[PDB]
């Protein structure tokens, strides 16, 4: 089956326009379904997940069209309110339909989702929000259902700052008879950017990018025309490569507030940055300084850069220490990175990376998506040939990462 | 030498006024010598690491005067800008001068902390904090030195969101030349409590209590006016209190605004909270609930208050699990609530705590601050009689714990 | 694609024979490529992993027949050293033909192995002990390439007392000069299985089973008859069933002395056990009693069983821990095991299972082969229908589950 | 109060005569408990934690003399079955006469230790041991009583190797009726010692040193004569002290057999070593390699030497990992290194370890006995002069640090 085949590559020089968020996108499709009317979503990255969250909105009874990044949704007439095994089983997401769908119809049964590539991830939060807006939950043979007579606004606070349960709390909200209250909510640039969207249908959310969040339920919601943020882990994945390969590269469509911590530490790693309205230009060092990276909560490092800046610090100058707080079991690329001859030793939630003189081309397997992108910025810089199999994983959250590198001068092509 | 007498006690019943912040109030202090005048700060609880402070302030050449919760400092004429080992040894948040020393004199030198009761904490970030600046910083003999010709403001990203380098950047960037900017700032109310105080004095401030601090520095500050805010994590103690006893509480002089985890998990736990102005009433449940905590940086919950909640989980109606992500070794307590018949084991960060039928009266040892608080609330509901020693941990951070537990009911004692 | 459907079954009862030892068979099969001439295997288990081994021995060059659970390998006349990717990456024991190759032609290539469902796992102990002997180790492009003069034995300290690195050096010394000591040696019974083969073939291996094992290399060594111990994690996987269905079953075939942890820790979950010679009953409780487990080397509890003793402690009438030290990544099933009414909460390398009234079927799958064997487990206990998917990872290493369990009353069935 | 003053010294140069085992002594002292007549020990070292012990077995009425490393005990006419508070927070390993005491009268009544410098150590295993030999427990504010009406033989598994649970239960099970298998035991050498000398007064104990011991029980034991073996931690002070100085030191009067992995860790650093009957000579390289250390259960690396390892990586030419598998809190330490300019940083169970040029002298703190002696082998290579605050910590557990530093070449002085 398909494989992604890199080799050792001439330093990255040009442009590149990074896409539509995916994460931002998903949960903004799945608030499409608040409104009783039609939406229109511009800037929709051409993804199979948003193929897959598209066809979950068919199966509820929304009217679903993409074409050329634009995505329309008419909400008007949803039938039913299950998502089926399959569509979670294919994309996790998926159950972000369950706030707007619990809003809209105070009913709904949701596969929950399963194991996944990169760690053991609960929905409890999701849950905990649902029933203090009033909804009973149960459990039936891998479904949790959630129904209630009317959603009213409560005070709620989150152990952690999840992304996914705060997005799935303030869609539920929108609707709710009275004011509801995130405390410790996520601060991700995409909770900004659906809280917006939200407004611009007529809801009343104040305080997205902040700590906490008020909703103010209004009755109903009515269709909007939105332009989608930039994917900000696109662009990091892009300013990654170019350090890596000691290039020169102008990354286009772009917020600079989205990527503060990845521009820092690339600054702290050596390279020269310079931050523009629309854009940024990333020159790479001569010489890769190690740096530590924690991932937390924004606007701390982002974890979805992790594994690509693990593969930056294989060939530093030096020992960089990387700490995953957000997931569990994120380092399944460490042995794969291995394989290319890094020098990466873990325990616990920690990775000891021991900079190499150069990695060295080898068959190597995508763990996940994140990981997939960053075993091809080790191929760019990998002496040979770089073999790279499960390519879905990246195929799913990047578009066209092969058209994209070759117009910076990279040697890359997808095989069948 | 001294111990603390507690026995089972009555549920807790009546009013407890609540102190000045402790940990508002040690930075607002360093801060003070930041100006060349007099500052008048208010509600500074008599505490001793107050009045630690107090002695390296008067060491560095300041006048400082304390009397009935009033402390006045005329930082004028400073004289020397090095703090000894003595001062840092006894209380770590000496440190927090580094910064105004810095700022006032563009050189300084500091005992760096060593070995802590709740973990291993490296000061690295607040030292970066100061290179980006324009600081050079070396190490001689256990103390760090950081001089510069002026610092000048700039960019900065704290890996994590602490707390004290969060204090010690903001202060030294406050004269600096030019605009600095914190990235992943600590949102702590005791942040926000500072920024008020430097903008008072002159400075210019904004952000604080967000994520992002951004501080255009001024050539001079003057000596102003602040009311400290009130001590939120003894509120939380009293709160805790209520709940373990089965009493009803009223904490007055507090923000609600501050309490926000504490009051959600203390309801989650079954007791019944009621938020006014400057006050919150807690009803302790019949049953605690078994309830999960992880400590995080502000709004989630606070570690501080972490050895607390703990001591509540021991006699909750099931299992409830403790992740402490802030601190590395804050479970020494754990050993002392299992003498007193507790059932917790720990592994890594995360303690599983076993609810009992009822604790047991026995001989047990304050490993800190907090742990020996909570080692009082064990002694309130604890079957006999419980000795605790090694209260000086208590004493320093703590006003009048006997007398305040004493006029609301319970049963303890100061023995000398 | 497959699936094993499994539903709520009766307790099991009646006899089950076990097969021989996965684990020993495979290290023993590398093992046959030491000797000039042919051995002989009996009770060989006809599982996949067996025949994958059988054709990386024919691809450099040995005579491999299987029939009706005997195996023979004639290995007068290997040809070649190098194990490929795709045998490598098909199964990870595949590594262990590195020390036999070494140890006759002083010269081998062998695929590094990548990442594993249960965690990263590095081979570097293999190569410390190959260095150890006078092998010098380099890296070409994936491939692990030691080669050597002549081995020489010398003393080596294992940091882990890694099962696969005792297995390699032990067979990579048999044939050395002079005298090897592994010391902090792993004391698995596959460990001794396989050192009674090399002495069978004519080695000089002292130890085994011991915490240091003393080889004395001989010049040369002949095939030998052989039989290979039981499957002592297979008999764990039965014993666990008959635990979680409040069963009565004789495990036939087995060695008690292999299960000493396993029998120790059922029994403290209330399981009345009997020990015989060839064979042990299980009856198990009425109430399953909470039970903590720790996976540690031999005779500590073994990771092998860990995901079904945890699927046992699902239904518990309490709280269990379960902590991991072994792996890194053995949690995959978790996410599974509540898709199907578990209350299971990780940190770290501990899970906290609170044990539910009892599970509901559900469609799951697969992480892994204990895992997968654990999910059985569930769903012969679990209320309606499970549908097992990815099961290619169970019928790798379990001889005809479906045939065995339907033999003692249960219901399940493999579908294509 | 008492300070350690170390300089920059000389390399270390010289015999050294290494002590009677403090960990060996601890456990046969209070196995006299056991014996109705005089036993004699000889060799045992002068230290503080041996006077406490002894006067724990006065307290209960055994008649104790100690002259010139010879210690006797009449536990022919014991009084009493209570170990008090005070004695067992002046040092835990008073929690091994549990096992005597509970053996010779039936009945025990022991105070449960408390909070410990290196983490929250609990002894359930201890308990679980007494409870399979017919004991009943039950907790009586603080303590922890044990009673049964007579003592069976029993099989029982320890979860964990603890060596203190292994102690408590084999000296249970030596007057008990019938056989105990302990499985899963401790390896460690004292416990081979222990047995040793229970054999010595009549007992049948096999397998010490194994992984399972067999104990048949006596009707009653009788005074003997022991020589206790040398401190094998001792002993491996000093060959770090020899490998961090770059001296030549032979440490006199030792075991082999019980350095293996500190010898293997230290030849992996650089060292020259070389093995005799009686003593081992130590040459320190001119460049310290790195190396990792992960401390286990014996034979693994032992985690009595972890600090001490851990400050010879400091200077290391290099990245060492530490991790410490055995205690939760055994990093206390790691500040205070860092206080004399050492870079190492933690996360978890793992600190990493970046080696510098040269260590600088600080006043520091030892914060328990290992690493109180870690800090003197940092004082010895670092610049200028180190002074070493509570020192009981180190002077509990080393005979004469100074005079045996001092005869090597080194400068060193207790001031009072
Ligand atoms: C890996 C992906 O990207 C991820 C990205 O890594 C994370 C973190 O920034 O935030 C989104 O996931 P998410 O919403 O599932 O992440 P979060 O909920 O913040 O999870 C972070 C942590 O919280 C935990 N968590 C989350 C929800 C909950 O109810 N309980 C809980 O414990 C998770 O298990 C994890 O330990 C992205 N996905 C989307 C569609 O926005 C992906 O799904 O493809
Ligand atoms: C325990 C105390 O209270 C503490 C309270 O527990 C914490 C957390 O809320 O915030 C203050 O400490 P702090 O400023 O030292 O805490 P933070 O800097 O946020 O430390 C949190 C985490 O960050 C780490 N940290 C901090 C600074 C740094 O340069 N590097 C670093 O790694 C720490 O080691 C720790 O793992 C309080 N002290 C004061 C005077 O405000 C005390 O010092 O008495
Ligand atoms: C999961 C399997 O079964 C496993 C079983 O879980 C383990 C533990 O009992 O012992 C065998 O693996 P193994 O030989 O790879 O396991 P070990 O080497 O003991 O690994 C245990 C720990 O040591 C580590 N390890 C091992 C070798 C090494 O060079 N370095 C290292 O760090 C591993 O990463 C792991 O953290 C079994 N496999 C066979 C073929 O005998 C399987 O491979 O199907
Ligand atoms: C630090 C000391 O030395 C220690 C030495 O570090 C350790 C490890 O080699 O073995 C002796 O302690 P110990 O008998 O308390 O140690 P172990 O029981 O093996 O403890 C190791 C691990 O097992 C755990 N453990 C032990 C007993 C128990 O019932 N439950 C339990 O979980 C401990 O908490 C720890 O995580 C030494 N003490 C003596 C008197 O022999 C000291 O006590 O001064
Ligand atoms: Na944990
Ligand atoms: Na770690």
């Amino acid at each position: 089956m398909a494989k992604i085949i890199v080799k050792k590559s001439n330093p990255l020089k040009g442009s590149v326009k990074i896409d539509g968020a995916k994460n931002a996108v998903l949960p903004i499709i799945a608030a499409t379904l608040l409104a009783n009317g039609k939406s229109t979503l511009n800037g929709v990255p051409n993804l199979r997940d948003v193929h897959v969250i598209s066809d979950l909105l068919r199966h509820v009874g929304a009217e679903v069209e993409y074409k050329e990044n634009t995505l329309t949704v008419d909400a008007s007439n949803i039938k039913t309110c299950e998502a089926p095994y399959e569509l979670v089983r294919k994309m996790r997401a998926s159950f972000l339909v369950m706030g707007p769908l619990l809003a809209r119809f105070n009913s709904t049964k949701i596969s929950m989702p399963g194991g996944s590539a990169i760690g053991t991830r609960p929905i409890d939060l999701h849950l905990k929000g649902f029933k203090a807006l009033g909804a009973k939950i149960e459990m039936d043979h891998g479904f949790v259902e959630a129904a209630t007579e009317k959603l009213v606004g409560n005070k709620l606070y989150l152990d952690f700052p999840s992304v996914g349960a705060t997005e799935n709390i303030m869609m539920a909200a929108s609707l709710a008879e009275g004011t509801t209250i995130i405390e410790n909510a996520a601060e991700e640039p995409e909770i900004v950017d659906l809280a917006n969207f939200l407004n611009e249908m007529g809801a009343d959310v104040k305080g997205a990018g902040t700590n906490t969040i008020k909703i103010k339920g209004v009755k109903e919601l009515k269709g909007a025309e939105h332009n989608v943020i930039p994917d900000r882990i696109e662009a990091a994945t892009y300013m990654v490569a170019a350090a890596m390969t000691k290039g020169d590269i102008t990354v286009e469509n772009v917020l600079m507030e989205h990527l503060k911590p990845v521009v820092a530490k690339l600054r702290e790693a050596g390279c020269e940055i310079t931050e523009m309205d629309n854009s940024v230009r990333v020159v790479g060092p001569k010489v890769l300084k190690p740096i530590d990276i924690k991932t937390l909560p924004h606007p701390g490092f982002p974890t979805d850069v992790q594994a690509q800046f693990m593969a930056m610090l294989t060939v530093a100058n030096g020992t960089g220490v990387v700490i995953e707080t957000v997931f569990e079991n994120r380092f399944m690329h460490v042995a794969e990175f291995n394989r290319m001859g890094a020098n990466i030793k873990i325990d616990g939630r920690s990775a000891v990376v021991n900079g190499v003189d150069e990695l060295h081309g080898a068959a190597v397997n995508a763990t996940d998506l994140r990981a997939g992108a960053a075993l091809i910025l080790c191929g760019l810089i990998a002496e040979g040939e770089t073999q790279i199999g499960e390519i879905y994983h990246i195929q799913r959250g990047y578009v066209d990462i092969d058209k994209k590198i070759t117009a910076l001068g990279g040697q890359i092509e997808i095989v069948e």
